[PDB]
């Protein structure tokens, strides 16, 4: 069927997402040029619900001037009822991206790597720690990936193989709590899993990511500037944790 936006009307190819009260959809304009629209059902969303929402809408209509390694957003219609967000389409996210994947090229691996790092880095220039960082947060467009979120909004979900050891003692949160989740991506785009995904009981998970007496194996490879990265970024210590602007002039992304 159909759906109409800030008066324009776009029809619906596929869904392509889904999450609790909202839904993804592939669809064409007027001019049968296709985008993604997101959908957010708001019946059953809570004052503090709302404003996570308006406030993740905010930050996405404003860095869409910082940086092209954010998904874009060109339109959307906000009412008590719903709202309609009118974004890019992607080819397919990361995640699933990776899923059907034998092995990756050596330079697709460095190239989304680094689309990574600016996307990242550019929410954190603005104050914003995504702090749930997964490969299903990035779309792949043209070659490229996007952050598709902010992680702002209330809400391979719940997953723990990203999670940082000072986000699971808290019971602090900084920009190093990503650099290690984007640690965990790029090992997982390295080695072909994440690195405690051999754990499968979950507190033995949390125990082991929290342990300084369990060592991450790195099994060596062709690429030693790339194993030197994993190294940096999964320091347990966030303060002995490799910054994202140190990661950005790293022998790895620079280099040939
Ligand atoms: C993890 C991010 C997140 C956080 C909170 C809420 C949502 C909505 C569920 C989301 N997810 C999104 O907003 C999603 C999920 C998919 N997309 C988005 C945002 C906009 C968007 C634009 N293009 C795409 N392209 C795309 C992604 C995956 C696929 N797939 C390929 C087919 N396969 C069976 C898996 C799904 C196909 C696509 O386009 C044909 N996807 C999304
Ligand atoms: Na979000």
């Amino acid at each position: 069927q159909s759906m109409s936006v800030k008066g324009r009307i776009y029809s619906i190819l596929k869904q392509i997402g889904s999450g609790g009260s909202s839904k993804v959809f592939q669809v064409l304009n007027e001019k049968k040029q296709i985008y993604a629209i997101k959908y957010v059902n708001l019946e059953e969303a809570d004052n503090q619900t709302l404003d996570s929402y308006r406030n993740e809408i905010a930050y996405l209509n404003k860095l869409q001037q910082h940086s092209d390694k954010i998904i874009r957003l060109y339109d959307y219609e906000i009412t008590d009822q719903y709202i309609y967000m009118v974004m890019e389409c992607g080819n397919i996210d990361l995640n699933s991206w990776l899923k059907k994947k034998k092995s990756i090229d050596p330079w697709e691996r460095k190239s989304y790597w680094k689309n990574m790092l600016e996307a990242v880095h550019t929410i954190h220039q603005h104050g914003i720690v995504h702090s749930d960082l997964k490969p299903a947060n990035f779309l792949i467009v043209d070659g490229m990936l996007k952050l598709i979120d902010f992680g702002i909004a209330n809400q391979q979900v719940g997953t723990v193989n990203y999670m940082p050891p000072e986000a699971i003692k808290d019971m602090k949160i900084s920009p190093k709590s990503d650099v290690w989740s984007l640690g965990c991506i790029l090992y997982y785009m390295t080695y072909g899993k994440t690195p405690f995904q051999q754990i499968i009981n979950q507190i033995s998970k949390l125990h082991a990511i929290i342990d300084p007496n369990h060592e991450i194996e790195f099994p060596d490879i062709p690429e030693k500037d790339l194993q030197d990265v994993l190294k940096c970024c999964l320091k347990r210590d966030p303060k002995q944790r490799i910054s994202i602007p140190e990661l950005l002039a790293h022998p790895y992304v620079q280099i040939q």
